[PDB]
């Protein structure tokens, strides 16, 4: 399997694993549309279980790409509109600060300062209502971007309401099943527990804890194979036979807002290709990525641009993931690890690999 891919991947990932003390890692390169897989180290150090192509990793915020596409699919189905008020789908949400906050704002972190995290103390449905009712925006809608689980988490929950399906049922039936992502889960079933890697934080084995709107913002677990197939599907949506899903994928990669050289999609973030590597690498740092930044509205949104670097970083306490692809070039990468190591190290590695193959 072509020596160039082997050498480029190994020369980049070996030092990375060494420098970052990553216990286990899986990488897929999609090259001319076909996947090539690489694995290192341990899914479970104590039980000596190796990382394989069937190992499940916590995607953390890479989950938002699925939420975005599921939202796009609901738009394509005519179930929701991004221009609709949040209150259309949550009538109990009567506080006046919600006037003018649309599903677009929720999906794209531009509601006006919804927090990074839903508070841990928010457990019940009543707690959730109270939280959003009592939330006071720092900014007018559609003026500042502040990356937030509480923002896209709510979008995900509201997007599926007209369907009558739970978020998990909607995701399963409308995204996972059609794309044959048969080892991708919001809740890992007992049958698949043997494949579920431990995450490692400060040397301790850890898994993500339950939280409000977790499924919607950070709750997906997947294998390197399914994630490669996810990249393939997002690289080439016209190959997808389910029409609403094909359209949903395209809607997720539309450009809604710009800040600096990045464009906000639904879950996905995009930059023009060719990229300045410094820009994506430094920009991935959560110093920049989690900062409040002014946005320029793209009125109307630009349809998915083929000459894009399309990507998403994501983490949990014990895992670090990165996905990136370039539609123009039929080129992509997935990097899954059971340590949460710094974003810029991920993106640097990804750049080196894809730039060498481009
Ligand atoms: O272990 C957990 O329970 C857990 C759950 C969700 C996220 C994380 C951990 C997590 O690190 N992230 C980040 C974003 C994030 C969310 C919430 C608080 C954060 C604090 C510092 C850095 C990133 C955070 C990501 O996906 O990159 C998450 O979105």
């Amino acid at each position: 399997a072509p020596q160039q891919i082997n050498d480029i991947v190994h020369r980049t990932i070996t030092p990375l694993i060494e420098q970052q003390k990553i216990p286990g890692m899986a990488v897929a390169v999609i090259y001319q549309g076909k996947p090539y897989y690489f694995t290192w180290g341990y899914a479970d150090i104590a039980k000596k279980q190796p990382v394989t192509q069937q190992t499940l990793f916590e995607l953390g915020s890479v989950s938002k790409t699925f939420t975005g596409v599921l939202g796009g699919d609901a738009i394509a189905r005519g179930e929701i509109k991004l221009s609709d008020p949040t209150t259309k789908y949550w009538p109990e949400l009567t506080a006046k600060q919600w006037n003018g906050i649309t599903l677009l704002h929720l999906a794209t972190y531009t509601a006006g300062g919804l927090p990074l995290q839903v508070p841990d103390e928010v457990k019940s449905s009543s707690d959730l209502l109270r939280f959003y009712q009592n939330w006071q925006p720092a900014w007018a809608p559609g003026t500042q971007r502040l990356y937030a689980n509480s923002s896209i988490g709510l979008f995900g929950a509201l997007a599926v309401k007209p369907s009558g399906l739970s978020f998990e049922q909607a995701m399963q039936t409308r995204v996972f099943q059609p794309l044959k992502l048969n080892h991708t889960w919001i809740n890992v079933p007992p049958a698949e527990e043997k494949n579920y890697a431990w995450g490692y934080r400060e040397g301790k084995a850890v898994h993500v804890s339950p939280g409000a709107l977790d499924a919607e913002a950070y709750g997906v677990k997947s294998t390197i194979e399914d994630m490669a197939r996810w990249v393939q599907s997002n690289l080439k949506p016209l190959d997808i036979n389910e029409k609403t899903l094909q359209q949903g994928i395209q809607l997720a990669q539309s450009r809604y807002w710009q800040t600096g050289d990045m464009y906000q999609g639904l879950g996905w973030e995009m930059l023009d290709w060719p990229v300045n590597p410094d820009s994506i690498i430094n920009g991935s740092d959560n110093k920049i990525a989690l900062a409040a930044r002014p946005v320029k509205a793209i009125t109307p949104p630009t349809p998915a641009v083929r000459a894009s670097w399309v990507h998403k970083t994501g983490a949990t306490g014990g895992f670090g993931s990165y996905v990136a692809f370039i539609p123009e070039k039929e080129l992509g990468i997935v990097m899954l690890a059971n340590k949460n190591y710094p974003n810029p190290a991920r993106v640097d590695a990804a750049w080196q690999i894809l730039n060498a193959l481009q």
